[PDB]
C-alpha cells in the first residue's frame, strides 16, 4: 500500500506537504515537453480567480464568465479525458496509476487537471523514479525536473491551499 | 393564462407553482434521466452574467468615451467580438434543444416531453434560457408528476434545492422574464 | 452599375437620396421566420467600427494611458478573438461573394432563386473580412429579376430601431470614406 | 548549407540581424493570403504577452484594484482552453530549421517550386500558442542539397507596422538565444 516502492515514495513525500487525492492524471511519454511559463500561469489564475468598478468594468467581467464557461464546456466535451484516479501529490513528484508500466528512467509529462470546472491540464515534465504493480495494476512514481522559483513558488501554494480545503 | 394542463397533476401544480411567480413561455427546453448538470455556481453565473449583458441599455451608445479612456471601449468592442464568436462556435456542433411551451417557477417547470416518465425519476431540466447566447442552464430535478393531454406527455419536475446564490440568481430572472413579458404588452 | 435598371422602382426605394455603397463582400439572403435580434446587430456593428478603428498614422504604439497590466489584458483579447475567429472558420458554411449595393433601408444581391416580391427573411452578410462573425437583418424582397446570368434580389430591411440605424449609418459612412481612397 | 543560393542567400541575410532556429514552418502556394495588420497584431502581442514572463515577476503586484487582476486571470485561462481546442482539430506544420530575416526566410519544403511562385511563409511563433503568423512571399530560390529541398522566400513589402513588429520579433528572438 506505497511500501511497494518505498525508495522513490521517500524521495518523492517524505518531510513535505504530500496530499492523497482522486483527480483526472496520467504519465505520457514525450522528449517534447511542456512550459515553466505555461504550468505557472495556469497555477497561479486558477488560484487568483478564488472568490465593482464603472459598471463597464462590471460587464465586462460578466462577459469574461460568459466566455470562459462556454468555451469551458467546449473542451470538455470533446476532449480525451485522464484516467480519474487516487493519486499521492506534492511539490517533488506524483504517485498515480498508469494503463502500463514504464521503465525507471523513462522521460516525459505527468498531466492532471489541476481542477475539475476547468478543464485545463497542467503539464509538468517527470522521470519514473519506480514502477510497481499491485493495486492490481501498474502504479507510477514520478519525480518531476526541477520546477523553478516560480512555478515551484505556484505549486506549493496550490497543493497548500488544496490541503487546507480538504482539511475541512 | 389559465392553462387546463394544470388539472392534469393538480397536486404538482399547486406544490410547483401556488403562491410563487410562474411564468407561462415558449423556449428551448428539455429534461433527461442521465444528468450532467455540473455545479449551482456555474448556473448562478450563467443567470447573473446574463442579466448584466441584457435588457438592452440606457438607450445610448456614449457613456464609454466619457469617464473612461478608450483603450478599454477597445477591450470591451473585443470582448462582445469573442463572445458572438464563440456563441457562433457553440451552434456549430450542439444539438439545440426543442421549443416548447413551458410553465416555470423558483420551485420546478412544467414542459413537455418526448417520452412519459413516472414520478420519482430523477434527472435534469435542460433549458437554454438566454436566446441571443447559445448557452444552457441544466437544473437537477424529480418528476413529481407524468401526464398525458392526448398528444403530448406533460412531466411537472421539481428542482432539487438550489442553494441561496443560485435561489437568488433565478428568482430575479423570472422576475425580470415576467415584467418584460408583461411590458411589451 | 445598370442592375438598377432591372426594378427601378426597388432600387429608388432603396437607394434614392441616401447614401448607397457598391461593394464586395459575402451575402445572402434566407428565407426564415427568425426574428434576429437589433442588440446583436448593434453590438456587432459598433464593436466592429471599434476595433477597425486606430493604427492609423499614430499606430505602431499609440500609447496614452498608464498601466501596463491593462495592456498585457489587450494583447491576450488579440490573441483570443484571433484564435476563436480561426475555429469558426474551420467547420462555418460560408456567404456567396459577390458584388452588392448597400444603403441604411436595404441591400441588392445575387440569390440562388428568384423570390416573389413580399417574401420575408433575413439578410446574412459579413461586415469584415478579417472576422467570420456575420450580421443578419430581418427583410422582405422588394423586387426579383435576372440579368440573363444571375438572379437579384432588392431587399428592404424590416425597421432597424433608432440605435441600429444609427449604427448601420455609421457603418456605411466610414466604408464609403475609406474606400475614397488614392 | 547556403551556397545553393549565393545571390538570394545575399538578398535576404545580408548586413541583417538573421536568426537560425527550428520551429514549425512552411510555404504554402496560395492566390492570396494577406493581411498584414493580422500579422502585425499577431507578433506584437505575442511580444506583450512574452515578457508578462518573469524579469521583476510584476511591473507592480497589487496595484490596480482587485477584480482587475483577477479578471487577467480569467483572460490567461480562456487563452489557454481556446488554445487547447484550437489544437484538438489543427494541423500542425513539420518542425524545421530556417535562416529569418525582416527581408525573407529559408525552409525545407517537402517539394521545390520554380522562382516567381507566390504564396505565404507559414510560421507558428511561440511554442505556447497554436496560432500561426502567415506572411505573403515569393520563391526566389530552390535547391536540394543531400536530400531535403531549400527555398528562398522573400516577403512581400511588410509595411511601416509590421515591419517594426517583426524586426522586434527578431531581436528579442536573437537576444533570448544568447541566453542558453
Amino acid at each position: 500500500l506505497g511500501t511497494l516502492a518505498p525508495a522513490a515514495d521517500t524521495e518523492l513525500f517524505a518531510d513535505t506537504l504530500s496530499c492523497e487525492l482522486r483527480l483526472p492524471a496520467g504519465f505520457h511519454v514525450t522528449a517534447d515537453p511542456g512550459s515553466h511559463a505555461t504550468a505557472e500561469t495556469l497555477l497561479r489564475s486558477l488560484g487568483q480567480v478564488e472568490d465593482e468598478l464603472p459598471l463597464l468594468v462590471q460587464r465586462m467581467d460578466a462577459k469574461l464568465d460568459l466566455i470562459l464557461a462556454l468555451i469551458g464546456r467546449l473542451v470538455r466535451q470533446s476532449d480525451t479525458r485522464l484516467a480519474l484516479g487516487t493519486v499521492h501529490w506534492s511539490v517533488r513528484g506524483i504517485r498515480l496509476a498508469s494503463p502500463h508500466a514504464h521503465p525507471p528512467g523513462t522521460t516525459g509529462s505527468v498531466l492532471l487537471q489541476p481542477s475539475d470546472w476547468l478543464p485545463e491540464l497542467l503539464q509538468l515534465p517527470a522521470d519514473v523514479l519506480a514502477s510497481a504493480s499491485d493495486g492490481q495494476q501498474h502504479w507510477l512514481w514520478l519525480r518531476f525536473a526541477p520546477l523553478g522559483t516560480g512555478l515551484q513558488d505556484a505549486l506549493e501554494r496550490h497543493l497548500f491551499r488544496l490541503h487546507r480545503r480538504q482539511i475541512a
